C-alpha cells in the first residue's frame, strides 16, 4: 500500500513510540477513513427502529458452573475522577463498608471463584493514569490478584496521535509533549486484546465468553441466565440495553439497519438486518428530533456486553488482524484548555459500535439496577446510604423499603460537584435514605449523625452564613430544613 504523506507521519510516530502492530493497522484504516471524506453520519433514511426485543426479566434458566468455568470479567478500569473532582482512579472510591468499585468487583469474583467455577477469569482495562494505583491496590488488598496482574488480570489501553485538521499530519506540541496523544475510546477494547496476543492465549486456552462492562457501573455483574440465554440462541454479541426515558434523550440509542451480502460463489442471497448504535456524534442536525424520540428508538446501550471469544478472534482475523468500528471525529485542540492551540482530530470508536460487526448479534432489554454508573457526588451518596443493601454474594441490591425506585439526590453544583466538598456535607454521618423519595440540598451543610430521612425533603441554608449542620438524631419526613 500506497499511503500518504500524512498517514506515513502517523506511521513512523506510532512505530518510533513502540506502539503495537494491531493499533496502527486499525488508526491507519481510521485514517484513510477520515482522509477519503467519510462524514460518519447515520442518518435516520438509513435505520429502522429495533420495536421490540426479549427482557433479562423474563429470563429464569440459568446456565452449568461449567460454562463459568470459560468466562472473562473483564472490568473498565481506565476513568479517573476527573468528572467529580479526582486526578485519581475512579474505581478506588469507597461506595459502602470501606470497600470501593474494586473491592465488590474482586469479592464478586473470587465468590464465584469459590463457589461456582475457580478457572472464572478476571481482568482490568487500564490506562496509563490507573494502572499504578491499581496495581497497588491489589498488591494491599487481594494478594491473588496482584500475584498475576501484568500477565494475566492488567491489559492496558493504547493511545493514537491527534492529527492536525488541516492537513491529517500528527499533531505537535513542544510545550508537552504528552497532549499529542490521546485515548481511542472504549472501543479501543478489542485492538488491545488482540494486539497483545491476549485474545489469542485466552482463546487457546478453551475460553469461551467474555463479560465486558464499565468498572464504575456496580449493577453490571455475572448473570447466569445471560450465558444460558447465549448458549440457546446461539449468540456471538449479546448487548444489553435499557428502555430510554426523557432524561437519556440527549445520549445515543441502539437501531436496525440492512445490509446487502452476497454470497460470492454461486450467488444466492440478499438483505440482512443488523443491529448498530448511534450517538449524537453520528446524527445530522435535521434529524436530531428523531434522535430525541423515546418512543421511536425506545433502547441505549448500558455497555454492559457479553462476547463469544472465538467468534471475536474469527472475525478480526477476517478483516486484517482488525475490528473496524464506526468512526468518531473529535474536534479538539492539541492542549484542550487552550484555546489557541492547533485544532486537531481524535479519533474514538464505542464498543458497543461491534454489535454491527457480527452475523448473529443481539440485545437484551434489562431492568436500570444493571446501569448505575456513579458519574456525579448524588450518586455514591445514594449509593453510600442504606438505600442499598450488599447480598452474600457481595453485590449490591435495593432495599426492598424503596420498592424498585432509588432515591433522588438533588445536590447543589456549588458546594457539592467535587469530592473534597463532598466529604464534608457528609463528614459526620451518612443519612438513612431508605425511605425517601427526594433529598435537596440547595446551600452549604452538612449532616448530622443517625439522620433518617422520609418522604420527599428540601434542606436550605440561603443565608450562607455557615454549615447549617443538621441535628445530631434527626427524623425528617416531608420536613423542611432552614435556619
Amino acid at each position: 500500500k500506497s499511503l500518504s504523506a500524512a498517514a506515513q507521519a502517523c506511521v513512523k510516530k506510532m512505530r518510533d513510540a513502540k506502539v503495537n502492530e494491531a493499533c496502527i493497522r486499525t488508526f491507519i484504516a481510521q485514517h484513510v477513513m477520515v482522509s477519503k471524506g467519510e462524514t460518519g453520519s447515520i442518518p435516520d433514511s438509513a435505520i429502522m427502529p429495533v420495536d421490540s426485543l426479549d427482557a433479562l426479566d423474563s429470563l429464569t434458566i440459568e446456565c452449568d458452573n461449567a460454562v463459568l468455568q470459560s468466562t472473562v470479567v473483564l472490568k473498565l478500569n481506565g476513568g479517573l475522577g476527573t468528572g467529580m473532582g479526582l486526578c485519581d482512579a475512579k474505581t478506588l472510591l469507597e461506595v459502602k463498608d470501606g470497600k470501593t468499585f474494586l473491592d465488590f468487583t474482586a469479592l464478586q469474583v473470587q465468590y464465584l471463584r469459590q463457589h461456582c467455577s475457580e478457572h472464572l477469569r478476571f481482568m482490568l482495562m487500564d490506562s496509563f493514569n490507573t494502572s499504578a494505583s491499581t496495581k497497588s491496590f491489589l498488591k494491599a488488598r487481594y494478594p491473588w490478584l496482584y500475584q498475576v496482574f501484568d500477565s494475566e488480570v492488567e491489559l492496558m489501553q493504547n493511545q493514537v496521535p491527534k492529527i492536525l485538521q488541516d492537513t491529517l499530519e500528527p499533531a505537535a506540541w513542544a510545550e508537552n509533549p504528552a497532549y499529542e496523544w490521546a485515548p481511542p475510546g472504549h472501543g479501543d477494547i478489542y485492538t488491545a486484546l488482540y494486539g497483545s496476543g491476549k485474545l489469542q492465549e485466552l482463546v487457546e486456552q478453551g475460553y469461551r465468553y467474555m463479560f465486558v462492562s464499565n468498572g464504575d457501573n456496580l449493577g453490571a455483574t455475572i448473570d447466569k441466565r445471560v450465558l444460558a440465554y447465549m448458549e440457546k440462541e446461539k449468540i456471538d454479541f449479546l448487548m444489553e440495553v435499557c428502555r430510554r426515558t426523557e432524561s437519556d434523550k440527549k445520549g445515543g440509542h441502539l437501531a436496525r439497519q440492512t445490509v446487502y451480502v452476497k454470497g460470492k460463489d454461486g450467488q444466492p442471497d440478499a438483505e440482512k438486518r443488523v443491529l448498530l448504535l448511534r450517538e449524537s456524534a453520528q446524527c445530522p442536525k435535521a434529524d436530531m428530533e428523531s434522535f430525541q424520540d423515546i418512543n421511536k428508538y425506545s433502547f441505549f446501550n448500558t455497555n454492559n456486553l457479553w462476547i463469544r471469544l472465538p467468534v471475536l478472534l474469527e472475525t478480526m482475523q477476517e478483516h486484517g488482524g482488525t475490528l473496524p468500528l464506526p468512526v468518531i471525529r473529535n474536534e479538539k485542540t492539541v492542549d484542550s484548555s487552550n484555546s489557541a492551540s492547533p485544532k486537531v482530530y481524535q479519533l474514538e470508536t464505542a464498543m458497543g459500535a461491534a454489535i454491527a460487526m457480527f452475523e448473529s448479534a443481539s440485545a437484551i432489554v434489562v431492568p436500570r439496577s444493571r446501569f448505575a454508573p456513579v458519574k456525579t457526588c448524588a450518586d455514591l451518596l445514594a449509593l453510600r446510604s442504606d438505600a442499598y443493601v450488599v447480598t452474600d454474594d457481595f453485590r449490591l441490591w435495593l432495599d426492598d423499603r424503596c420498592h424498585g425506585h432509588p432515591p433522588v439526590v438533588d445536590l447543589d453544583s456549588a458546594h457539592y460537584k467535587m469530592m473534597n466538598g463532598f466529604e464534608k456535607l457528609v463528614q459526620h454521618g451518612v443519612p438513612s435514605l431508605v425511605e425517601c423519595k427526594r433529598v435537596t440540598v440547595k446551600g452549604l451543610v452538612q449532616f448530622g449523625a443517625g439522620n433518617v430521612l422520609t418522604g420527599t425533603v428540601t434542606i436550605e441554608n440561603t443565608d450562607s452564613a455557615s454549615a447549617f449542620v443538621i441535628p445530631d438524631g434527626a427524623k425528617l419526613n416531608d420536613t423542611t430544613a432552614s435556619p
